[PDB]
């Protein structure tokens, strides 16, 4: 019945851990004995070498350091050291731990709300946040996941998964299954039902590797929690926990009362940057500041939002009152106790500034990742930036909040912090922007964790780190590719087509033929302008390779040609398309995945009619293809001294992000086996070094990628009745990806042969081209 000598313990009889309050399930005494505050936090002259007071909040007499409970400071008052912020950085070469620790702690510190941009500020504001900036290893920006709300981004970064794939898909959900909703304040959220993947402190467990607590009651202030963790530190080998959390409501919290660019934010900055001094200063009083690896990370940045800026549903749909609707920086919407189509269709470009879009949630950008759930609604609103949706204007009080979060993960002010600093770290070292997924494969190989099965590419963030105890391994090709030569005649083919009529590896495919990771049979087809790894299962290319130099030649389809398709004489009649199934799909017509446009004589634009390039597109689908083909490319190719091209398809009739079997197929052209896909991918490849062309490229690689949608309409794009150059590119940079998003769904493995290391590649197709 009683907290006495267990205060924040580690492990209905009543409880005295840091989690007690919000289970309202503390000892009677846990308060009066385990948040004592009398004279704060802080060390003063007149109380060194005090006789203790077991009601003070920490301690400055001559025992703390045996019992572990000095004030932060002790040393830096009482003793005459530094505090750890004026130290100049001095390289961490190897952990300087005490004997007995069998690996160096990890400490996340993670705030809640802390835009990438906050960083700007500088040591004036966070001299100790700068510091480990500029002694440690840093990203101008983390991505987070979508939503960019808290809940959904700590649980990505404790698990390395999608939301979609961990469960907690929103701060609100409804799950049918369960016929209940989680939400930020109730007991629902506590039930472990919500929780699935595997989090860093159960990984942890699981390997014999003992894990402080990862969650404050609100009631326990900074100042106890850093005293606690750096207790904890001091426990003795056999209890003493290896990873800790500390997280900080700030500057969220004052990020929404008073928006980002408040001069009130920064004192919230001014507070963060005190805690972490506190820890460090507190690292360095134990011996531990050379010992521990310290996360510096935030859940998602902050926006200008304020109730002015809503958008209502009442304002589309003739009744609100048969719909539920998460609302807010995103929308979700059932029924109450209503008709999907017609709800998409009245919400679907009705005003001309309308500030969000509906989708149906296998519609939404593959990169988003959100629809492999069943708590994720069918209908989807993506709100503009800056801006909220809302049932109706009741909804709206004032107004009460400046500043919200929650939007697509790829809006600049979304963006957050990561720093890592300490012995496995890199010293002065800045990396690239990466997605916050990633961080959980990190802080295993920090713990010397096995990670459970996640979204992060493992070996993607070698980099970060001074010593890496895992190498990334290259998959084994599954399929071996035929090359066929002609073997069929003219006069053997039946498909219903008309058409009135070996360095191709050196310059088409730049990085080595794509690795098919899954069993099929393929072929693989030479031309003059193209490769292509052409499937004799799908009856298309699984990918087709091509190179445009900067000097590239745009030329029409010839009149003559505009209906052109011609058999392939290396492929089997059995194993081609037919011209029929496309004259009998009157919804269905086809494009080509190597652009006849960019033929490099009128002789070679011949291969660009073959069976064996040609692909099943919707009309509308078709003017969004023909600008990509007739116009970006070659823009592209002037832009950045030549571009290499992978084009293909995609199916993922299941939206679960990864490449469907024949079996999970729903469509095909009338009458045939030919499958439609849901998708097509391009991935545009060229010298990071513009002054090199693409062909010709030492060094790094620069990389965007997309997967379209291949959609029946262009409903989606509300400036679609205008000229292609009003909206397609808009359309494709919305719909940029990472070229492993393109791995996941087609079961291809890319940039298998270039003089780049594996891990440097590996970042190259974490790469996302955002274009904010
Ligand atoms: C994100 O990472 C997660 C975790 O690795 C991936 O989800 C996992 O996907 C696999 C393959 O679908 C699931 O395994 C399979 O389970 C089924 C059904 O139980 C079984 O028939 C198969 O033999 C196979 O083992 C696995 O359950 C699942 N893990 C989860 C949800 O935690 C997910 O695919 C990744 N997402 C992307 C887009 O790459
Ligand atoms: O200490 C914690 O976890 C630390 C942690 C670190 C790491 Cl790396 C991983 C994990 Cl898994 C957890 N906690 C997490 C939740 N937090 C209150 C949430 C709630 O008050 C809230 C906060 C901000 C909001 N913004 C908004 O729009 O609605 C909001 C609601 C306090 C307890
Ligand atoms: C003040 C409030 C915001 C605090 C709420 C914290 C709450 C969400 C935490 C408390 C306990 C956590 C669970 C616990 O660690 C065990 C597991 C096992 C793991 O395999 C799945 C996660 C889960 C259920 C934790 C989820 C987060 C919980 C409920
Ligand atoms: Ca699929
Ligand atoms: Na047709
Ligand atoms: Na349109
Ligand atoms: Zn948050
Ligand atoms: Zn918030």
């Amino acid at each position: 019945g009683s907290c006495k000598g267990r205060c924040f313990e580690l492990q209905p009889d009543c409880r005295c851990d840091n989690l007690c309050k919000s289970y309202s399930s503390c000892c009677h005494d846990f308060d009066e004995l385990c948040l004592k505050t009398a004279r704060g936090w802080e060390c003063t002259k007149d109380r060194c070498g005090e006789v203790r007071n077991e009601e003070n909040a920490c301690h400055c007499s001559e025992d703390c350091l045996s019992r572990g409970d000095c004030c932060t400071n002790y040393q830096v008052v009482c003793k005459g050291e530094s505090h750890w912020v004026d130290d100049d950085c001095e390289e961490i070469k190897v952990p300087e731990c005490p004997a007995g620790f069998v690996r160096p702690p990890l400490i996340i510190f993670s705030v809640d709300g802390f835009r990438a941009s906050y960083m700007k500020k500088g040591s004036k504001v966070m001299p100790n946040i700068e510091k480990l900036r500029s002694c440690g290893t840093h990203a101008p920006y983390m991505r987070p996941v979508y939503p960019t709300k808290t809940f959904p981004n700590l649980y990505t970064l404790a698990t390395g998964l999608y939301p979609e794939s961990h469960g907690i898909v929103g701060n609100s959900m409804y799950d049918p299954v369960f016929d209940a909703s989680f939400h930020l304040r109730g007991r629902e959220k506590f039930n472990h039902r919500w929780w699935g993947g595997q989090p860093l402190w159960i990984t942890a467990t699981k390997q014999g590797v003992r894990a402080g607590t990862f969650f404050w009651s609100v009631s326990i202030p900074h100042e106890r929690r850093i005293l606690t963790i750096l207790q904890w530190l001091s426990l003795p080998d056999n209890e003493r926990p290896s990873v800790y959390a500390f997280y900080s409501e700030q500057p969220d919290f004052s990020g929404h009362k008073y928006g980002p660019f408040g001069p009130e934010m920064t004192n919230p900055l001014r507070e963060i940057d005190k805690t972490v001094g506190q820890l460090m200063d507190g690292l360095k009083q134990l011996r531990l500041h050379r010992c521990v690896n310290v996360i510096f990370v935030g859940d998602h940045g902050m926006e200008d939002v304020t109730c002015d800026r809503t958008e209502f549903l009442s304002n589309y749909l003739t009744n609100v009152d048969d719909i539920t609707l998460v609302p807010g920086t995103l929308g979700r919407i059932r029924a109450k106790s209503y008709d999907p189509k017609t709800i998409i269709a009245a919400l679907t470009c009705k005003k001309p500034d309308q500030h969000f879009k509906p989708y149906m949630k296998q519609h939404l950008p593959k990169r988003l990742h959100y629809a492999n759930n069943r708590r994720i609604e069918d209908i989807h609103l993506l709100v503009d930036r800056r801006w909220h949706v809302a049932r109706k204007p009741l909804d709206v009080y004032k107004c009460f909040f400046q500043g919200d979060h929650g939007f697509d993960n790829k809006v600049n002010s979304m963006q957050t912090v990561f720093v890592g600093y300490g012995p496995t770290f890199k010293y002065r070292t800045k990396v690239p922007p990466f997605e916050n997924i990633e961080l959980y494969n990190v802080m295993c190989d920090l713990l010397g964790l096995k990670p459970a099965p996640n979204n992060g590419t493992h070996g993607s963030l070698n980099h970060l780190l001074r010593t890496n105890t895992f190498r990334p391994t290259m998959p084994d090709e599954v399929s071996r590719p035929n090359y066929p030569g002609i073997m069929y005649l003219q006069s053997e083919f039946d498909l219903g087509c008309t058409c009135d009529d070996g360095s191709t590896k050196e310059r088409h495919l730049l990085y080595g033929r794509p690795a098919v990771l899954y069993r099929t049979s393929y072929d693989i087809l030479y031309h003059t302008d193209f490769e292509s790894g052409y499937s004799e299962i799908f009856l298309m290319p699984l990918w087709t390779s091509y190179t445009i130099s900067k000097q590239a030649e745009v030329s029409s389809i010839p009149e003559h040609l505009t209906n052109c398709v011609r058999p392939d004489v290396r492929v089997s009649p059995g194993f081609s398309q037919n011209c029929l199934a496309y004259k009998n799909d009157k919804q269905m017509s086809y494009g080509f995945l190597f652009p006849p446009y960019l033929s490099s004589s009128p002789e070679a634009k011949y291969d660009a009619f073959l069976v064996t390039n040609m692909v099943p597109m919707y009309p509308a689908f078709k003017r969004v293809w023909a600008y990509f083909q007739r116009v970006l490319v070659k823009k592209y190719a002037s832009e950045r001294n030549g571009v290499n091209v992978i084009s293909g398809p995609i199916f993922d009739y299941n939206y679960d992000g990864l490449r469907d079997t024949e079996d999970e197929i729903k469509q095909y052209v009338e009458g045939s086996s030919i499958p439609v896909p849901t998708h097509y991918y391009s991935i545009i490849t060229s010298c990071l070094d513009f002054t090199q062309p693409a062909d010709k490229c030492d060094g790094p690689l620069s990389v965007s990628s997309f997967i379209l949608p291949h959609r029946p309409d262009n409903d989606e794009s509300c400036a679609s009745s205008e000229d292609e150059s009003k909206w397609v590119e808009e359309l494709m940079k919305m719909h940029t990806a990472r070229v492993r998003d393109i791995e996941h769904l087609t079961g291809l493995d890319f940039y298998r042969k270039t003089s780049r290391s594996y891990s440097e590649i590996l970042t190259l197709k974490t790469y996302l081209h955002t274009y904010e």
